[PDB]
DNA sequence: GTCGG
DNA sequence: GCTGATGCGC
DNA sequence: CCGACGGCGCATCAGC
């Protein structure tokens, strides 16, 4: 991109903190820095130039000073050569293996994809599936195939009950040309905030062999593996997430699920300021005393915007 | 790690 | 066996 | 200077 070099650096440091240091807030800091610099209209000639930006503090300015001067970062090269930090990092690339388990595996001597193979017995179902499709889960999904996948899920859903509304959200709804996975928001007239619709839909998607494995399943959330039908050669296996939301709560749901995650954090933060609390369900009033007010009436994504005083931004403009 | 309080 | 911590992920 | 830093769903297993 533009400052890609800098943002790649910050992103690699973020991962290290989350995975090796288990310092989630420094993970978040580094991604906020990366976020702000990514949307900066000029070419960063210096660390000080960057330090003008909110989220970019003293330490990052130095690192950026070094990066621009040296073209690399000693902190990072130190990290790539530390066997342990390198091993822990790689392992978290398996779905279902986080910092804690990656760290445990390494202290046990399990530190490569082959070692996980030998040790399948020590992995939970989710991890086993993470290994099974390790390579495929790292492949991006070209929009074209997204549109295919969409047609398959919308049709199958309609073919369980026509009152279902399924909306593909996430980077797809933001307009990305390739996505990491597919995210589907599901609604139905019989399920509101007042009121087993997800199983029905998951079962149907299984019987046409679109959904190939399950990572988790609940009253409202399904995380699993899917695959476009082949002919020719097989498509890679893809992650799919389905989320059942109550009808009258569809607009918060789809604002949430559309993201991005950084946008969601920034919005949810800049609202608590305006005296509101936005979660994936409602946008409640923040009372003076200390408790959240009742759910405010919503009929649009814009309503949530209007509610806190943020001039609208199309899904395509929420990619932070 | 950063920035408002 | 049950369940609250904890982990992983959206 | 210090400390808060968005909000929530499901699965697992240590410790009774
Ligand atoms: N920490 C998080 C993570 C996610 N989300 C919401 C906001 C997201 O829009 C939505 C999907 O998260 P996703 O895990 O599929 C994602 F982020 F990767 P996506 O944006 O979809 O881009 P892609 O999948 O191509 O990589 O959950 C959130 O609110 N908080
Ligand atoms: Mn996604
Ligand atoms: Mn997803
Ligand atoms: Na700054
Ligand atoms: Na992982």
């Amino acid at each position: 991109t533009l400052n890609g070099g800098i943002t790649d650096m910050l992103t690699e440091l973020a991962n290290f903190e989350k995975n090796v240091s288990q310092a989630i807030h420094k993970y978040n800091a580094y991604r906020k820095a990366a976020s702000v610099i990514a949307k900066y209209p000029h070419k960063i000639k210096s660390g000080a130039e960057a330090k003008k930006l909110p989220g970019v503090g003293t330490k990052i300015a130095e690192k950026i000073d070094e990066f621009l001067a040296t073209g690399k970062l000693r902190k990072l090269e130190k990290i790539r050569q530390d066997d342990t930090s390198s091993s822990i990092n790689f392992l978290t690339r398996v779905s279902g293996i986080g910092p804690s388990a990656a760290r445990k595996f390494v202290d046990e001597g399990i530190k490569t994809l082959e070692d996980l193979r030998k040790n399948e017995d020590k992995l939970n179902h989710h991890q086993r599936i993470g290994l099974k499709y390790f390579g495929d889960f790292e492949k991006r999904i070209p929009r074209e195939e997204m549109l295919q996948m969409q047609d398959i899920v919308l049709n199958e859903v309609k073919k369980v009950d026509s009152e279902y509304i399924a909306t593909v959200c996430g980077s797809f709804r933001r307009g990305a040309e390739s996505s990491g996975d597919m995210d589907v928001l599901l609604t139905h007239p019989s399920f509101t905030s007042e009121s087993k619709l997800l199983h029905q839909v998951v079962e149907q998607l299984q019987k046409v062999h679109f959904i190939t494995d399950t990572l988790s399943k609940g009253e409202t959330k399904f995380m699993g593996v899917c695959q476009l039908p082949s002919k020719e050669k097989e498509y890679p296996h893809r992650r799919i997430d389905i989320r059942l939301i109550p009808k009258d709560q569809y607009y918060c749901g789809v604002l949430y699920f559309t993201g991005s995650d950084i946008f969601n954090k920034n919005m949810k933060a800049h609202a608590l300021e305006k005296g509101f609390t936005i979660n994936e369900y409602t946008i409640r009033p923040l009372g003076v005393t200390g408790v959240a007010g009742e759910p405010l009436p919503v009929d649009s994504e814009k309503d949530i915007f209007d509610y806190i005083q943020w001039k609208y931004r199309e899904p395509k403009d929420r990619s932070e």
